[PDB]
Parts: structure tokens; sequence; C-alpha cells
């Protein structure tokens, strides 16, 4: 399913936001679920994928 594909990358995407205290990431994160809860569209999930790998490559 998509839809539980995402909320589990969500809260993936969006605890290693709050543990870098990155509250740009944060708000992009928020925005993403609402574009993908809008529209479905699977590209919105790549790019949450593609933000999670930039937010992990910095670790």
């Amino acid at each position: 399913d998509l839809e539980e594909r995402f909320e589990r990358l969500y809260e993936k995407a969006k605890k290693l936001a709050e543990e870098r205290g990155d509250e740009r990431a944060r708000r992009m994160i928020e925005l993403l679920r609402q574009l993908f809860e809008t529209v479905g569209d699977p590209r919105i999930l790549e790019l949450l994928e593609l933000l999670l790998q930039l937010l992990e490559g910095l670790e």
C-alpha cells in the first residue's frame, strides 16, 4: 500500500529531522505529507525518500 509506505517513511524522516534540530527540514516533511494526502502522486513519495537520503548524508 502506498499510504502505509508513506507513513512509515514520514515517521522516519520526521524523527531524523527532530534529532538534528533541522527546523527547515521538519517543515518540508510536513508539506510533503500534506501534498501527498492531497494529490497522492508517487513522485511525492520519491521526494521524501530523497530528502531523507539528503539528511542521512549529513550524519
